[PDB]
RNA sequence: AAUUGAAGAGUUUGAUCAUGGCUCAGAUUGAACGCUGGCGGCAGGCCUAACACAUGCAAGUCGAACGGUAACAGGAAGAAG
């Protein structure tokens, strides 16, 4: 079964000629532990409410990455917006050593050991899907053998 | 057998993303200060005035190199109570 995690919970105001209205942003990460991994950002006007949606959105946006083992196959470089990301696969007795949010990508998508590290802007909201970016745009031995033999 | 290696957070805005500074979570020391203080092992102990120094000790040893009896530990002769 899938399991979601939530990263943070923010507060945006808007203020309306009335006065000021504020509103909650949350931030999920679902993802069935093996393969699969997606985000979901969800708002609304109060908190329980945006979790939900964005758990909803999340499950309808998964993706798939190949995993050596519970580790990535090459070292791999994720850039969005304004933040970079830096992930190498790392032994096997190592355990998840990432960031704010990192680790939470990388324990959903399936990862029990990786050495990761953010520069830049750390924005939950950009540093998730920059890792995820990575994980797309990683190239696995069995799909790149696709060329010749092996 | 002797390469098992990399975490971030707070803070500018009504709110957002950047840029950019400040601050914190770690480790370490020949440390000092405050409160407190049972024992043991190993190590350490003037980082400032190369400022000035009372007192004691820290370079002596060879008679199997040679003249010698100033100490005195023996012996012999001689003079003697
Ligand atoms: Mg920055
Ligand atoms: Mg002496």
């Amino acid at each position: 079964e899938l399991q979601e995690k939530l990263i943070a919970v923010n507060r945006v105001s808007k203020t309306v000629k009335g006065g000021r209205i504020f509103s909650f942003t949350a931030l999920t990460v679902v993802g069935d532990g093996n393969g699969r991994v997606g985000f979901g950002y969800g708002k609304a006007r109060e908190v329980p409410a945006a979790i939900q949606k964005a758990m909803e959105k999340a499950r309808r946006n998964m993706i798939n990455v190949a995993l050596n083992n519970g580790t990535l196959q090459h070292p791999v470089k994720g850039v969005h917006t304004g933040s970079r990301v830096f992930m190498q696969p790392a032994s096997e007795g190592t355990g998840i050593i990432a960031g704010g949010a990192m680790r939470a990508v990388l324990e959903v998508a399936g990862v029990h050991n990786v050495l990761a590290k953010a520069y830049g802007s750390t924005n939950p909201i950009n540093v998730v899907r920059a890792t995820i970016d990575g994980l797309e745009n990683m190239n696995s031995p069995e799909m790149v053998a696709a060329k010749r033999g092996k």
